[PDB]
């Protein structure tokens, strides 16, 4: 039996750093108003098979796009996302703009996700195919790290538009279209069928389904 | 064995997400001007022994504070850091003040570092000791994630002052002293003695030793 109003359960959500930054603030009001002793922990993605973390209960929900989670896994598709490019407000390419070749000759920072089997790996692969190897100056596993490096140096960064907009709304980056075609991605929450009937998991699942991920955090 | 002006070597630096965000932008000018094909990859901290990653050449340099790195390891202490608290400018306790009692009754997000054996674990331990368990609403392994969440919710975040001051520029955090006695920490670069004589490693270490970590990134 799980009662949100009195529980002190610590829920663990596996997600990229941006996924955590997107999710947790949108849980705050719900926690404050209805589950004041419930704790939520964001857990970084690891190389091991995520399905086993979900099966054992060491992760309650995975939040992201995880193409290799299937067998033994239930899902709810939360939203669809598209990629854009960002550069800092004082980037010298802004004076005359970029055609596709000038883009390829700029310096880039890449977020790598193939080691975590996160759907961003599809974009990573396309960028690695597109770009001259010497054009790639930085690599990182974390989205927020790459965004703040783009604010402080002349590197181009290709990222989900929700992440881009968060920084653009604060003044630090400007957004422009990716000059090649990239897939859109589906972001979902995932749980193991072993916990499909668990009252705590069900509660968190349903809370997440109520979240508006295109809007500011409530309250 | 190594010439920076022509090298296409990919150096891997292990660090917290803030450490990566601190380090890489401060390498950019050096790379642009003296080593245009050298790539730098920020690598997240992991639960396994970091000494083995340095030993195997899997990581070139570790950057941060790692109290369990010793046998087989050479270090250079780069700077000392102290902690502060941040809260968003629209947080209620802003006016009241942040006395210890009011601090304890606020909601907190804690950056957990003990699993990575990073020196922030010392501050983590002090907070967990003083705060009631119901005061801790969120946990994350990522400093930048926690800063985004503090910017967007009424949680209090206790962090290195260099992260706080820089992060408070955009968006709107207010910095407070922590009403707890906290140690300062030493930030160092770490390498394995096996690569003490590797010319590529030597070059990168000396570049790092010339960085002003108290100043903005060059350019
Ligand atoms: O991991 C992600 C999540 Cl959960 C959401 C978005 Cl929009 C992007 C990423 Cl990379
Ligand atoms: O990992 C860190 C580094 Cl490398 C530098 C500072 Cl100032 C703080 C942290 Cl948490």
């Amino acid at each position: 039996r799980f009662d949100p109003g009195t529980s002190n359960r610590n829920f663990r959500i596996a997600a990229s750093d941006f996924g955590q930054a997107l999710m947790l603030p949108r849980l705050y009001a719900t926690l404050e108003e209805t589950a004041p002793q419930v704790r939520v922990t964001g857990v970084n993605l690891r190389h091991g098979p995520l399905v086993e973390e979900l099966e054992s209960g060491s992760i309650d929900i995975a939040f992201g796009g995880f193409p290799t989670l299937s067998a033994g896994i239930k899902t709810q598709t939360l939203f669809r996302e598209e990629y854009v490019c960002v550069m800092r407000q004082s980037h010298p390419a802004l004076t005359h703009g970029l055609d596709l070749e000038a883009f390829r000759q700029c310096r880039h920072i890449i977020v790598t996700a193939h080691e975590f089997n996160h759907v961003h790996e599809q974009v990573e692969a396309r960028l690695l195919e597109l770009l001259p190897p010497e054009s790639i100056r930085f690599t990182t596993e974390n989205f927020l790290v790459s965004a703040v490096i783009a604010e402080e140096t002349d590197v181009i960064l290709t990222i989900p538009s929700r992440l881009a907009r968060w920084f653009a709304n604060r003044g630090g980056l400007t957004i422009f279209p990716v000059p090649i075609e990239l897939p859109s991605i589906e972001v979902k929450q995932y749980w193991h069928e072993r916990y499909d009937k668990d009252p705590g998991n069900i509660w968190l699942r349903r809370v997440i389904a109520k979240i508006g991920f295109q809007n500011p955090p409530a309250e």
